[PDB]
């Protein structure tokens, strides 16, 4: 296997605005095949890049920011990775952005439906317009940027089409947190790569029925490597001092549970949805695909030492310890540039507590599925699939508590467009009454979020067995919008649903 930790970490640039004044920022990003060195020992790998880059740009925003951005295809007229077509004359190559996080009119916000060709050439049903608009009128946070394409999501994200997109608040300046160059997003990634450089994603499952199409779906994808920022378990040198990580899972189905090798503790200071109330020092923590920590690393006592940033969770079966259990590198080597003037508060943000909102509705969601022609496993949210008439339809403004039962064997990262919300409970339940009966009996207490998950979610882990509550306020748009997991292998078969914000 590919020798760990002989590449640097790339840093993303940032993107700059093809026009900018005071009233408007725009941007142009188009997506293009490219060719780029994922390790030191691998010939130049066929990816798809926004600007031709994997990942693609950072772009940096800052809240109220009125920014546009013209997203384009100048993809082939061809796929290179496997398409399933029993899942879903059309285009190939479908395309169309979503911003992770964003508060966003419905139209910008990429709707799978919405898609697009080469040069906008064909549409889709719902497609409104080119240049997507991001008022940005929400808290600062780690946002991320990622095709969104009906049926083809797990394949043009891991064609490479990802980056990071950050909302600065310059209300949090004054906390005077690691910023610049000692702020720096790490985009993980698995792949698995063929000896001449190339992608591998797979054609259908191991040992595949003879009854199954080919390609095939599969319902997990668990690569044989980790990147960091595009490149294969790579190293980044760091000064001896506090830096600023804007960890972003964009795994298709891994979920990373992380620690140092050192023992050395993260500082996290934000979730998905922005700054938590209260700094939260922590050995390990668990992130499923979508989600991000805002984490702070103190390097300050460890001049000179190798760090691993390391992980302890499996994708279909335990970590190896020369391959997965490892992400990426700190060399505490760089010499100061200057003095450590950065800070890591305790006191961060009000607390989403404070808020008070009239619950509306209780819904109550059941994860679950059936069985294709082919003998293969549909996931889908409720019983529905993604083309029958909507059901989740909050009204625009109120607040409801979403209950989330999950009787599968698996833990589902389910995310909601639109808004953050906040974590009530996890419950234990009778898995095997629930089946049988549809009745849901507890075997435990109500267990309140961990401190992590005190501040505001847009993606949250729902474990097997239990029952989670989470309570969002649906605005402030109205519009049609998505809920799903965000496993892609399930979100593309059929594990996600419309959900309609009403006026
Ligand atoms: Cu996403
Ligand atoms: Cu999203
Ligand atoms: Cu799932
Ligand atoms: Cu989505």
């Amino acid at each position: 296997t590919l020798e760990k930790f002989v590449d640097a970490l790339p840093i993303p640039d940032t993107l700059k605005p093809v026009q900018q004044s005071k009233e408007k920022t725009y941007y142009e990003v188009t997506m293009e095949e490219c060719t780029h060195q994922l390790h030191r020992d691998l010939p130049p790998t066929r990816l798809w890049g926004y600007n031709g880059l994997f990942p693609g740009p950072t772009i940096e925003v800052k809240r109220n920011e009125n920014v546009y951005v013209k997203w384009m295809n100048n993809l082939p007229s061809t796929h290179f990775l496997p398409i399933d077509h029993t899942i879903h004359e059309e285009p190939e190559v479908k395309t169309v952005v979503h911003l992770h996080g964003g508060v966003t009119p419905d139209d910008s916000d990429g709707y799978p439906e919405a898609w697009f060709s080469k040069d906008f050439e064909q549409t889709g049903p719902y497609f409104k317009r080119e240049v997507y608009h991001y008022p940005n009128q929400q808290r600062g946070a780690i946002l991320w940027y990622h095709d969104h394409a009906m049926a083809l999501t797990r394949l043009n994200v891991y064609a490479g089409l990802v980056g990071a997109y950050i909302i600065h608040d310059p209300k949090e300046k004054r906390l005077k947190l690691p910023s610049d160059e000692y702020d720096v997003p790490l985009l993980i990634t698995d792949r698995t790569i063929n000896e001449d450089g190339s992608l591998f994603y797979p054609s259908a499952p191991e040992n595949p029925s003879p009854s199954l199409p080919n390609p095939s779906i599969v319902p997990a994808f668990c690569g044989e490597t980790i990147l960091v920022n595009g490149k294969v378990w790579p190293y980044l040198e760091v000064e001896p001092r506090k830096y600023r990580f804007r960890v972003i899972n964009a795994s298709n189905t891994r979920t990373y549970n992380l620690s140092l090798d050192n023992g050395g503790d993260f500082i996290q200071i934000g979730s998905d949805g922005g700054l938590l109330p209260r700094s939260v020092k922590l050995n390990s923590f668990s992130l499923a695909p979508a989600e991000r920590y805002d984490i702070i690393i103190d390097f300050t006592a460890y001049e000179g030492e190798s760090i691993i940033l390391a992980n302890s969770a499996g994708c279909g079966g335990d970590v190896n310890p020369e391959t997965d259990a490892n992400i990426m590198q700190f060399r505490v080597t760089k010499p100061l540039a200057q003095k450590d003037e950065s800070r890591k508060p305790k006191y961060l943000a009000s607390y989403p507590s404070v808020q008070h909102e009239r619950i509306q509705n209780i819904r109550t969601l059941k994860l679950a599925g059936t069985q294709d022609e082919y003998g293969r496993p549909v996931l889908l949210l409720n019983n529905k699939r993604w083309h029958d008439p909507v059901t989740e339809t909050p009204k625009v403004g109120t607040t409801e508590i979403w209950s989330i039962i999950n009787p599968t064997r698996g833990t589902h990262p389910i995310h909601l467009h639109l808004v953050s919300f906040r974590v009530l409970d996890r419950r234990p339940f009778d898995i095997a009454r629930y089946q049988e009966s549809g009745e849901l009996s507890y075997t435990g207490p109500a267990v309140p979020p961990p401190p992590s998950e005190k501040g505001w979610k847009d993606t949250i882990q729902a474990h097997a067995g239990e029952v989670l509550r989470i309570a969002a306020t649906f605005g402030p748009y109205s519009g049609r919008y998505v809920w799903h997991c965000h496993i892609l292998e399930h979100e593309d078969y059929d594990m996600m649903r419309p959900m309609d914000i009403t006026d």
